[PDB]
C-alpha cells in the first residue's frame, strides 16, 4: 500500500498470536513493544530515543505478520508510548519514503 | 526521490537561515529541531518517547527548505538529540510510505 501522512501511520500487527496496534515510524531504527510475554531468552540493549537512553529487553528473531506480510527480527520491550515498528522491520516490508 | 530504509533517513534542510541535517520521521507528529534562535513568539510545549519527555518552544508558520522544496509549518525548538523532520512538514513534500 501507500500510506500518507495526514495522520500517524498506524497499523494492525500480530505478534504472539495478538492483534495490536503499531506506528511505522522511519525514525527508529529498532522495534520497541509494550511489555508482552515474548518466547524464549532475551538479552540487554540500551537505547536512544528522545528524552534519553533507556535499557530494555531485546528479543531475537521474533516473527510478526505486518498487514499481512510475514517478517521475523529483533524485537525490544520495554516502556514506549506505543508500539513502534523500526526500520529493522520496515526493510524487510520493502518500504520506502517517496516524494 | 525514493528512500530506502536500510539506513537513517536523513537530508538536508535550511531553516532560519541554518543548513543542517535531519530525520525523516514519521513517527514523529510535529518537526523538532535541536535548540537554535528562530524568529517571532513561542508557546511551551512537552513531548515525549522513548527517553520520557523534553521541553520545547513551539513556533509557528516557519519556512523550512528540505530537499530543495519549501515547505512551512511549526517547528519545535529542545534539547532533542537529534533535528527531525516530522509528518507535519512530510505531508507539504507529498511524502508517503510504500510497501
Ligand atoms: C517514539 C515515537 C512515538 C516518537 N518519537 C519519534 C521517534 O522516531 C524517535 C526519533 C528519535 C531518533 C533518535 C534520537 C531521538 C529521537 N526514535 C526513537 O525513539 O527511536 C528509538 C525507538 C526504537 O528505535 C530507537 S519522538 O522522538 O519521541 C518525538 C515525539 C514527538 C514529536 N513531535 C517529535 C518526536
Amino acid at each position: 500500500p501507500q500510506i500518507t501522512l495526514w495522520q500517524r501511520p498506524i497499523v494492525t500487527i500480530k505478534v504472539g498470536g495478538q492483534l495490536k496496534e503499531a506506528l511505522l515510524d522511519t525514525g527508529a531504527d529498532d522495534t520497541v513493544l509494550e511489555d508482552m510475554e515474548l518466547p524464549g531468552r532475551w538479552k540487554p540493549r540500551m537505547i536512544g530515543g528522545i528524552g534519553g537512553f533507556v535499557k530494555v529487553r531485546q528479543y531475537d528473531q521474533i516473527p510478526i505478520e505486518i498487514c499481512g506480510h510475514k517478517v521475523i527480527g529483533t524485537v525490544l520491550v520495554g516502556p514506549t508510548p506505543t508500539n513502534i515498528i523500526g526500520r529493522n522491520l520496515m526493510t524487510q516490508l520493502g518500504c520506502t519514503l517517496n516524494f
